[PDB]
């Protein structure tokens, strides 16, 4: 198991333009296009993404591609990220993939709640990080998802994805 399988569980792979849980159109595995809520809006985005008039449909080599950018970019901003950096640093390799999936999901900025959690997983208070990151909306609105993430910071194994 590494990220990238760990992130294909958790978003499928789309080939069309599709609605996300929230509503934004989305592509691929997991790639976001855009918040509002024109189509015509998300096909213009996704043609500036790819590089070609796609008409609203991609490969599964071009989903490959954005999924690799996405992951990158969601690595590279954690480490750019002075309140993330630190705990992300602290992490096992295991636990790390976790905290990617979370940035991954809301960005750098959905993550920006999590204070009090981040605290507690750079203490390494598992259980007690595990209880308190489900205190949250996150949890709450997607909670199958939610669980196997949590289970790996509680765990540092990959037994929720197994
Ligand atoms: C989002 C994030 C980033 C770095 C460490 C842990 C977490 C939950
Ligand atoms: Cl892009
Ligand atoms: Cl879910």
């Amino acid at each position: 198991m590494n990220i990238f399988e760990m992130l294909r569980i958790d978003e499928g792979l789309r080939l069309k333009i599709y609605k996300d849980t929230e509503g934004y159109y989305t592509i691929g595995i997991g790639h976001l296009l855009t918040k509002s809520p024109s189509l015509n809006a998300a096909k213009s985005e996704l043609d500036k993404a790819i590089g070609r008039n796609t008409n609203g449909v991609i490969t599964k080599d071009e989903a490959e591609k954005l999924f690799n950018q996405d992951v990158d970019a969601a690595v590279r901003g954690i480490l750019r990220n002075a309140k993330l950096k630190p705990v992300y640093d602290s992490l096992d390799a295991v636990r790390r993939a976790a905290a990617i999936n979370m940035v991954f999901q809301m960005g750098e900025t959905g993550v920006a709640g999590f204070t009090n959690s981040l605290r507690m997983l750079q203490q390494k208070r598992w259980d007690e990080a595990a209880v308190n990151l489900a205190k949250s909306r996150w949890y709450n609105q997607t909670p199958n998802r939610a669980k196997r993430v949590i289970t790996t910071f509680r765990t540092g194994t990959w037994d929720a994805y197994k």
